[PDB]
């Protein structure tokens, strides 16, 4: 017996069968792919372990209200689209703020939005486009508003039909999300349906408010924390953190100096950022800042993180 060689033998055969990912070490550190989605958080995006989302996959996003799911599935969708992608947003919430949206930088004119008569209709829709292969990404906002049709019509105390709704919609909704290659993200709200999305979720975000960014003594933003629970395509359970102001979104300088700092590459005296021997200031959003302004640095430092990473 050899452990090891008969321990491989084990887990290639495992693979072969459910799929690659189906088991892995922890600290193994996976190969990486032709074109994920910034997920618009760097440290997330490393969390991940793939820069970002992954393609023609289902990505489930919940937490609390006002945790920052929508916010980030925001961003993937400007990405999506900033590569020049189709977006789809299935919309059973009616809270988009478009305004804010663009803000994230998301082309809103060119986005796709449907608003179901019923949580049926709505991932029949959902189907239906992501099987054209045109949409780079798709969103569907609320999970729990997929109420199937026969409650939202009048009907008598029943069933425990929106999971099976769920479900079965689910099952026909992968296949082609992945012939189609499009990522599919499913905002779900800690306030039914999720007993599936559990399963065929490739990736899952577990997104919270941590902190109330307040820097000295005011209302500027909150701290998210997101934990990837459930990773199919790299080893799981990372977290990550970052900033969401008022009005903005994910700070990219957030996570660059936070980041950046956590791997030697600026250096926090105390009191004072400091990066290859340019002064960047004192407090962190001093330095946000800074490096919002000099785009050039930031750039730089978004270069040499990314490097040492993946
Ligand atoms: N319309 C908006 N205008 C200004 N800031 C917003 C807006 N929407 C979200 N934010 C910012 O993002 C934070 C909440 O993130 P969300 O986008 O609401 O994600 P989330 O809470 O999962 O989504 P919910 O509550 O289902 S909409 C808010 O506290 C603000 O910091
Ligand atoms: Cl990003």
């Amino acid at each position: 017996p050899d452990r090891e060689k008969a321990l491989e033998l084990a887990m290639a055969q495992i693979d072969k069968n459910f799929g690659k990912g189906s088991v892995m070490r922890l600290g193994e550190e996976v190969r990486q792919p032709i074109s994920v989605i910034p997920t618009g958080s760097i440290s997330l995006d490393v969390a991940l372990g793939i820069g970002g989302l992954p393609r023609g996959r289902v990505i489930e996003i919940y937490g609390p209200e006002s945790s920052g799911k929508t916010t980030v599935a925001l961003h993937a969708v400007a990405n999506a689209q900033a590569a020049g992608g189709i977006a789809a947003f299935i919309d059973a919430e009616h809270a988009l703020d478009p305004e804010y949206a663009k803000k994230l930088g998301v082309d809103t004119d060119s986005l796709l939005v449907s608003q179901p008569d019923t949580g049926e209709q709505a991932l029949e829709i959902a189907d239906m486009l992501v099987r054209s292969g045109a949409l780079d990404i798709i969103v569907i906002d609320s999970v729990a508003a997929l109420v199937p049709r026969a409650e939202i019509e009048g009907e008598m105390g029943h069933v425990g039909l929106q999971a099976r709704l769920m479900s079965q919609a689910l099952r026909k909704m992968t296949g082609a999300l992945n012939n189609s290659g499009t990522t599919a993200i499913f905002i779900n709200e800690l306030r039914t349906g999720g007993k599936a999305l559990k399963f065929y979720a490739s990736v899952r975000l577990d997104v919270r408010r941590i902190e109330t960014l307040k820097d000295g003594t005011d209302a500027v933003g909150n701290r998210t924390r997101v934990k990837v629970v459930k990773n199919k395509v790299s080893p799981p359970f990372k977290q990550a953190e970052f900033d969401i102001l008022y009005g903005q979104g994910i700070s990219r300088e957030g996570s660059l100096i936070d980041m950046g700092v956590e791997h030697g590459f600026i250096r926090k005296s105390g009191s004072w950022f400091t990066y290859e021997g340019e002064q960047l200031g004192q407090g962190k959003e001093n330095a946000r800042k800074f490096l919002l302004e000099n785009t050039d640095v930031a750039n730089e430092i978004e270069k040499k993180i990314k490097e040492k990473l993946g």
